[PDB]
């Protein structure tokens, strides 16, 4: 009987069916990181899989999967992907190139997953009590309850919305939040560990400039509600600007605008007027009284008609004669006045010889 | 003569050259996702590669390619790699960890290809007739042109510009629009499937607060344009405020600031004047008739003289006398008054015996 | 000794202990990209792992590592992850599926690393001497130092902040600042390589529309300050609005409130009153002397009495008498009056018949 130990060395190609027991293979080919040990060196891979925690891996600190794909042989160029080994779901890649391929020369690991972008969906739904001040990776999360803002900090107003955070380093964290009502939108930065405040914008749901005064329409004229007329300050006046109405006596005026009712508003009376020569007349213009005078040659014992200086209106009242002579005293010297009209009179003398009688009259 | 069945079971290092031909490798080692069933759970994978849409691969009714690895053999912790078999080119990762690795404890897939992310390339040109409430998945898209914005609908202002969009959730859809001129920027939400209005930025170039009048400016010492003097309202005066003018007749007054003047205008006349006694004068000072009076002891048929009470002031005009005596009526009593001059006169009694004779004189 | 060639073609379950040398494995899964040549077409591929540069890999030019997973069998369905040889670390994947799977259909290759991503780590910090015109990429960075805004050009403020630039073509270059003290926060776009003016949001720092006036509150009332009078206008009045006072006569007035005192001021008289019948008297009311005159029939050589119409207040001072008729002239016919009080006189006739005589009196 044939024992192993007789068989000498054969080529593969001496196995011409049949598909290999999954034991029968290097272990890296069953998909079990275990061919090498697992704090080895990804810089100097030579299997096409090892798990390690070693620092050139990805994240130091931590386990990963790392494959390895190669050119032109195993210690030469090469491709790796690295995914965690536990507490998250990650993924990196990096290289390595050279004009020696087996002086290798790594570039650094870049991250695959999208865990290290800003996603199109949102990091996270934001509970209650948390203080945006807490919030300083870059990402962008939902707060979708108002009550929630509420009971947080540091929220620039009490609203849900959508916080965005674009932590550019670690002294300058900005952040955004937008309003889900459109209250507002609000802004502001983390610097150097100290919070400016939140901005907020000026948006047309606020106010809208043109229900303010401009400076350009702020003027007299423009003003609205004036009145029409305005209580005067202290002044004197010209009494040409007295247009109307009648001064009373009780101000200091006639209390008419004719002569006559001026007149009788202070009880005066009108002026008298005359003729006073040698024949002559005087009026009393208040009654019409009228007296009057004048001389006449009467004959001996005999009468003389005379002429009154101006017609009385309406009669003669009454008059005299005197005689104007040195009459002889041891005869009658008498004098009559008669026959008035409104025209004439008659004059008696009484002494015996021409002589010239003086005559008065009065009458209306 | 040896047959394969002489031959007996040999180790793996008895192929001591050459390379096997794939055929004799298990599937999963050929590249081939044939070694499970296509339905297969990869909670439970222990092969590097299989093919299946079970739900828990990373996307819902789809295939995915699935890559693992394990540590420390096929039935422990595993970390995989899913890479979509149709419709898209997506790419996840995942990973189980445990303290006994035959006891999974599968952490959720993330995803890997940058559908998952915002990209540096915006996600799309707008063409005309878009509704902007229909674009509802997180992204950045550019309208190129104003005129397609017109033929769309809930732009915020017809201009070409960009849009973003942040799809916290169904009930969150939030948008922001920035204008390609600076029109300005709008942003707005979708809340529980109603949108809220657009909201608008105000910036400097829609106004400048310096063009409005401060609430600090609006008194009546700033207010320009306002008139020297105002129309008054109606108001009372003391007559002591007529500081100038003369009030004519017509409004009560005497047309004049003189006694002469004021009588002239209501045509008065001016007081009589007198001494009234026994022997007296009365003047009409209008027309500066005099009337005078006395009485005088006159020798028996022969004449006094009389002193008038005043001067006449030009001359005397006539007069009288009368027998004052129960004169004896069988002889004359005749009287006479002649001879006057401004200051005296002579009166005549024509009685046989001394007699008081009264007179009386005018003239002016 | 047996020979190799003595031994017959062995089934691979003959190996039935041992772990197979790696250098047996064909070289892909030894993960050396070997097995075809960098030139060969990734679209026919046919073996899990290659290296190519073909046109149709991922990036015009350039080497990736291309591994491949195949259903149903190597001619057919395929997902590929592409990883980057030289240069840069980056991922792609693609897929071919048809219904045919031999007729393959390839998707377009879609980048699995996060480099052509918005990423939450920021794309860099600006130095000093940047020109804002220069950034024309997607992506954000960050400015640390308002110095080093001060050295570049087109900041819209001189201030530390945060830029963001979405390039949505080469027609439309978004670009927003946001002032890490938040002084304001900025937005412009490239537009047909003409950069519009950045505009600058107003926010609650800069104002608030409350220190501004409303025009709701521009009006008269609201105005502050109003004085209590105003100068007045020029004016007229009626004199009823002399409500108080009394004209002097150098305005045109009396001087008085009383007639007496009017008349006194303007120096007026007052009227004569008068009864003028046939017997009557007159008044002068100015002096209060009264004449008086009436007729008397008279017994030859004998008194007769008179009573005066009105009785002087005080006393008579003096009258004589008239004869009324043709007396004969031979005789004497001379008259008296004597004897008079307040209310009676007494005539004397020396005509030697009953004769008419007329009288006037005089007194106060
Ligand atoms: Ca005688
Ligand atoms: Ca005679
Ligand atoms: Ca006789
Ligand atoms: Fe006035
Ligand atoms: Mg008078």
């Amino acid at each position: 009987a044939l024992a192993a130990t007789d068989i000498p060395g054969l080529d593969a190609s001496k196995l011409v069916s049949g598909v290999l027991a999954e034991q029968r293979l290097p272990v890296f080919a069953r998909g079990l990181a275990t061919a090498v040990s697992n704090s080895s060196d990804p810089n100097t891979a030579t299997v096409p899989l090892m798990l390690t925690n070693h620092a050139n891996g990805p994240v130091a600190g931590r386990y990963f999967y790392i494959q390895s794909m190669f050119y032109p042989d195993q210690n030469g160029n090469a491709s790796q992907i690295a995914t965690s080994y536990n507490a998250t779901s990650e993924m990196y890649v990096r290289v390595s190139y050279a004009a020696n391929p087996s002086i290798r020369e790594w570039l650094p690991w870049q991250r695959c997953d999208i865990g290290g972008s800003f996603t199109k969906e949102a990091d996270g739904e934001l509970p209650g009590g948390v203080n945006l001040d807490s919030m300083v990776t870059s990402g962008w999360w939902s707060q979708s309850f108002t009550a929630q803002a509420a009971s947080g900090a540091n929220y620039p107003i009490v609203r849900a919305g959508l916080l965005h955070v674009y932590a550019a380093s670690s002294n300058f964290i900005y952040q955004t939040y937008q309003a889900y009502d459109g209250e507002s939108f609000y802004f502001r930065c983390r610097h150097s560990n100290t919070w400016f405040p939140w901005r907020r914008m000026w948006h047309g749901g606020d106010f809208n400039p043109s229900d303010y005064l401009l400076k350009s329409g702020f003027y007299w004229n423009a003003l609205p509600g004036k009145p029409a007329t305005f209580p005067p300050s202290a002044h004197n006046h010209d009494v040409g600007q007295l247009t109307s109405g009648i001064l009373p006596l009780a101000r200091g005026g006639v209390g008419s605008n004719t002569a006559a009712g001026a007149r009788s508003t202070i009880g005066a009376g009108v002026p008298a007027t005359a003729s006073l020569g040698a024949s002559g007349w005087w009026r009393d213009n208040d009654t019409g009284l009228i007296r009057q005078w004048g001389q006449v040659t009467c004959p001996a014992d005999a009468d003389a008609s005379i002429t009154f200086p101006i017609p009385f209106p309406t009669l003669c009242l009454g008059g005299y004669a005197n005689q104007t002579s040195a009459f002889h005293p041891g005869t009658d010297a008498s004098t009559g006045f008669r026959g008035a009209t409104t025209t004439t009179a008659v004059i008696r003398n009484g002494y015996f010889a021409q002589a010239v009688l003086s005559w008065e009259a009065f009458g209306r």
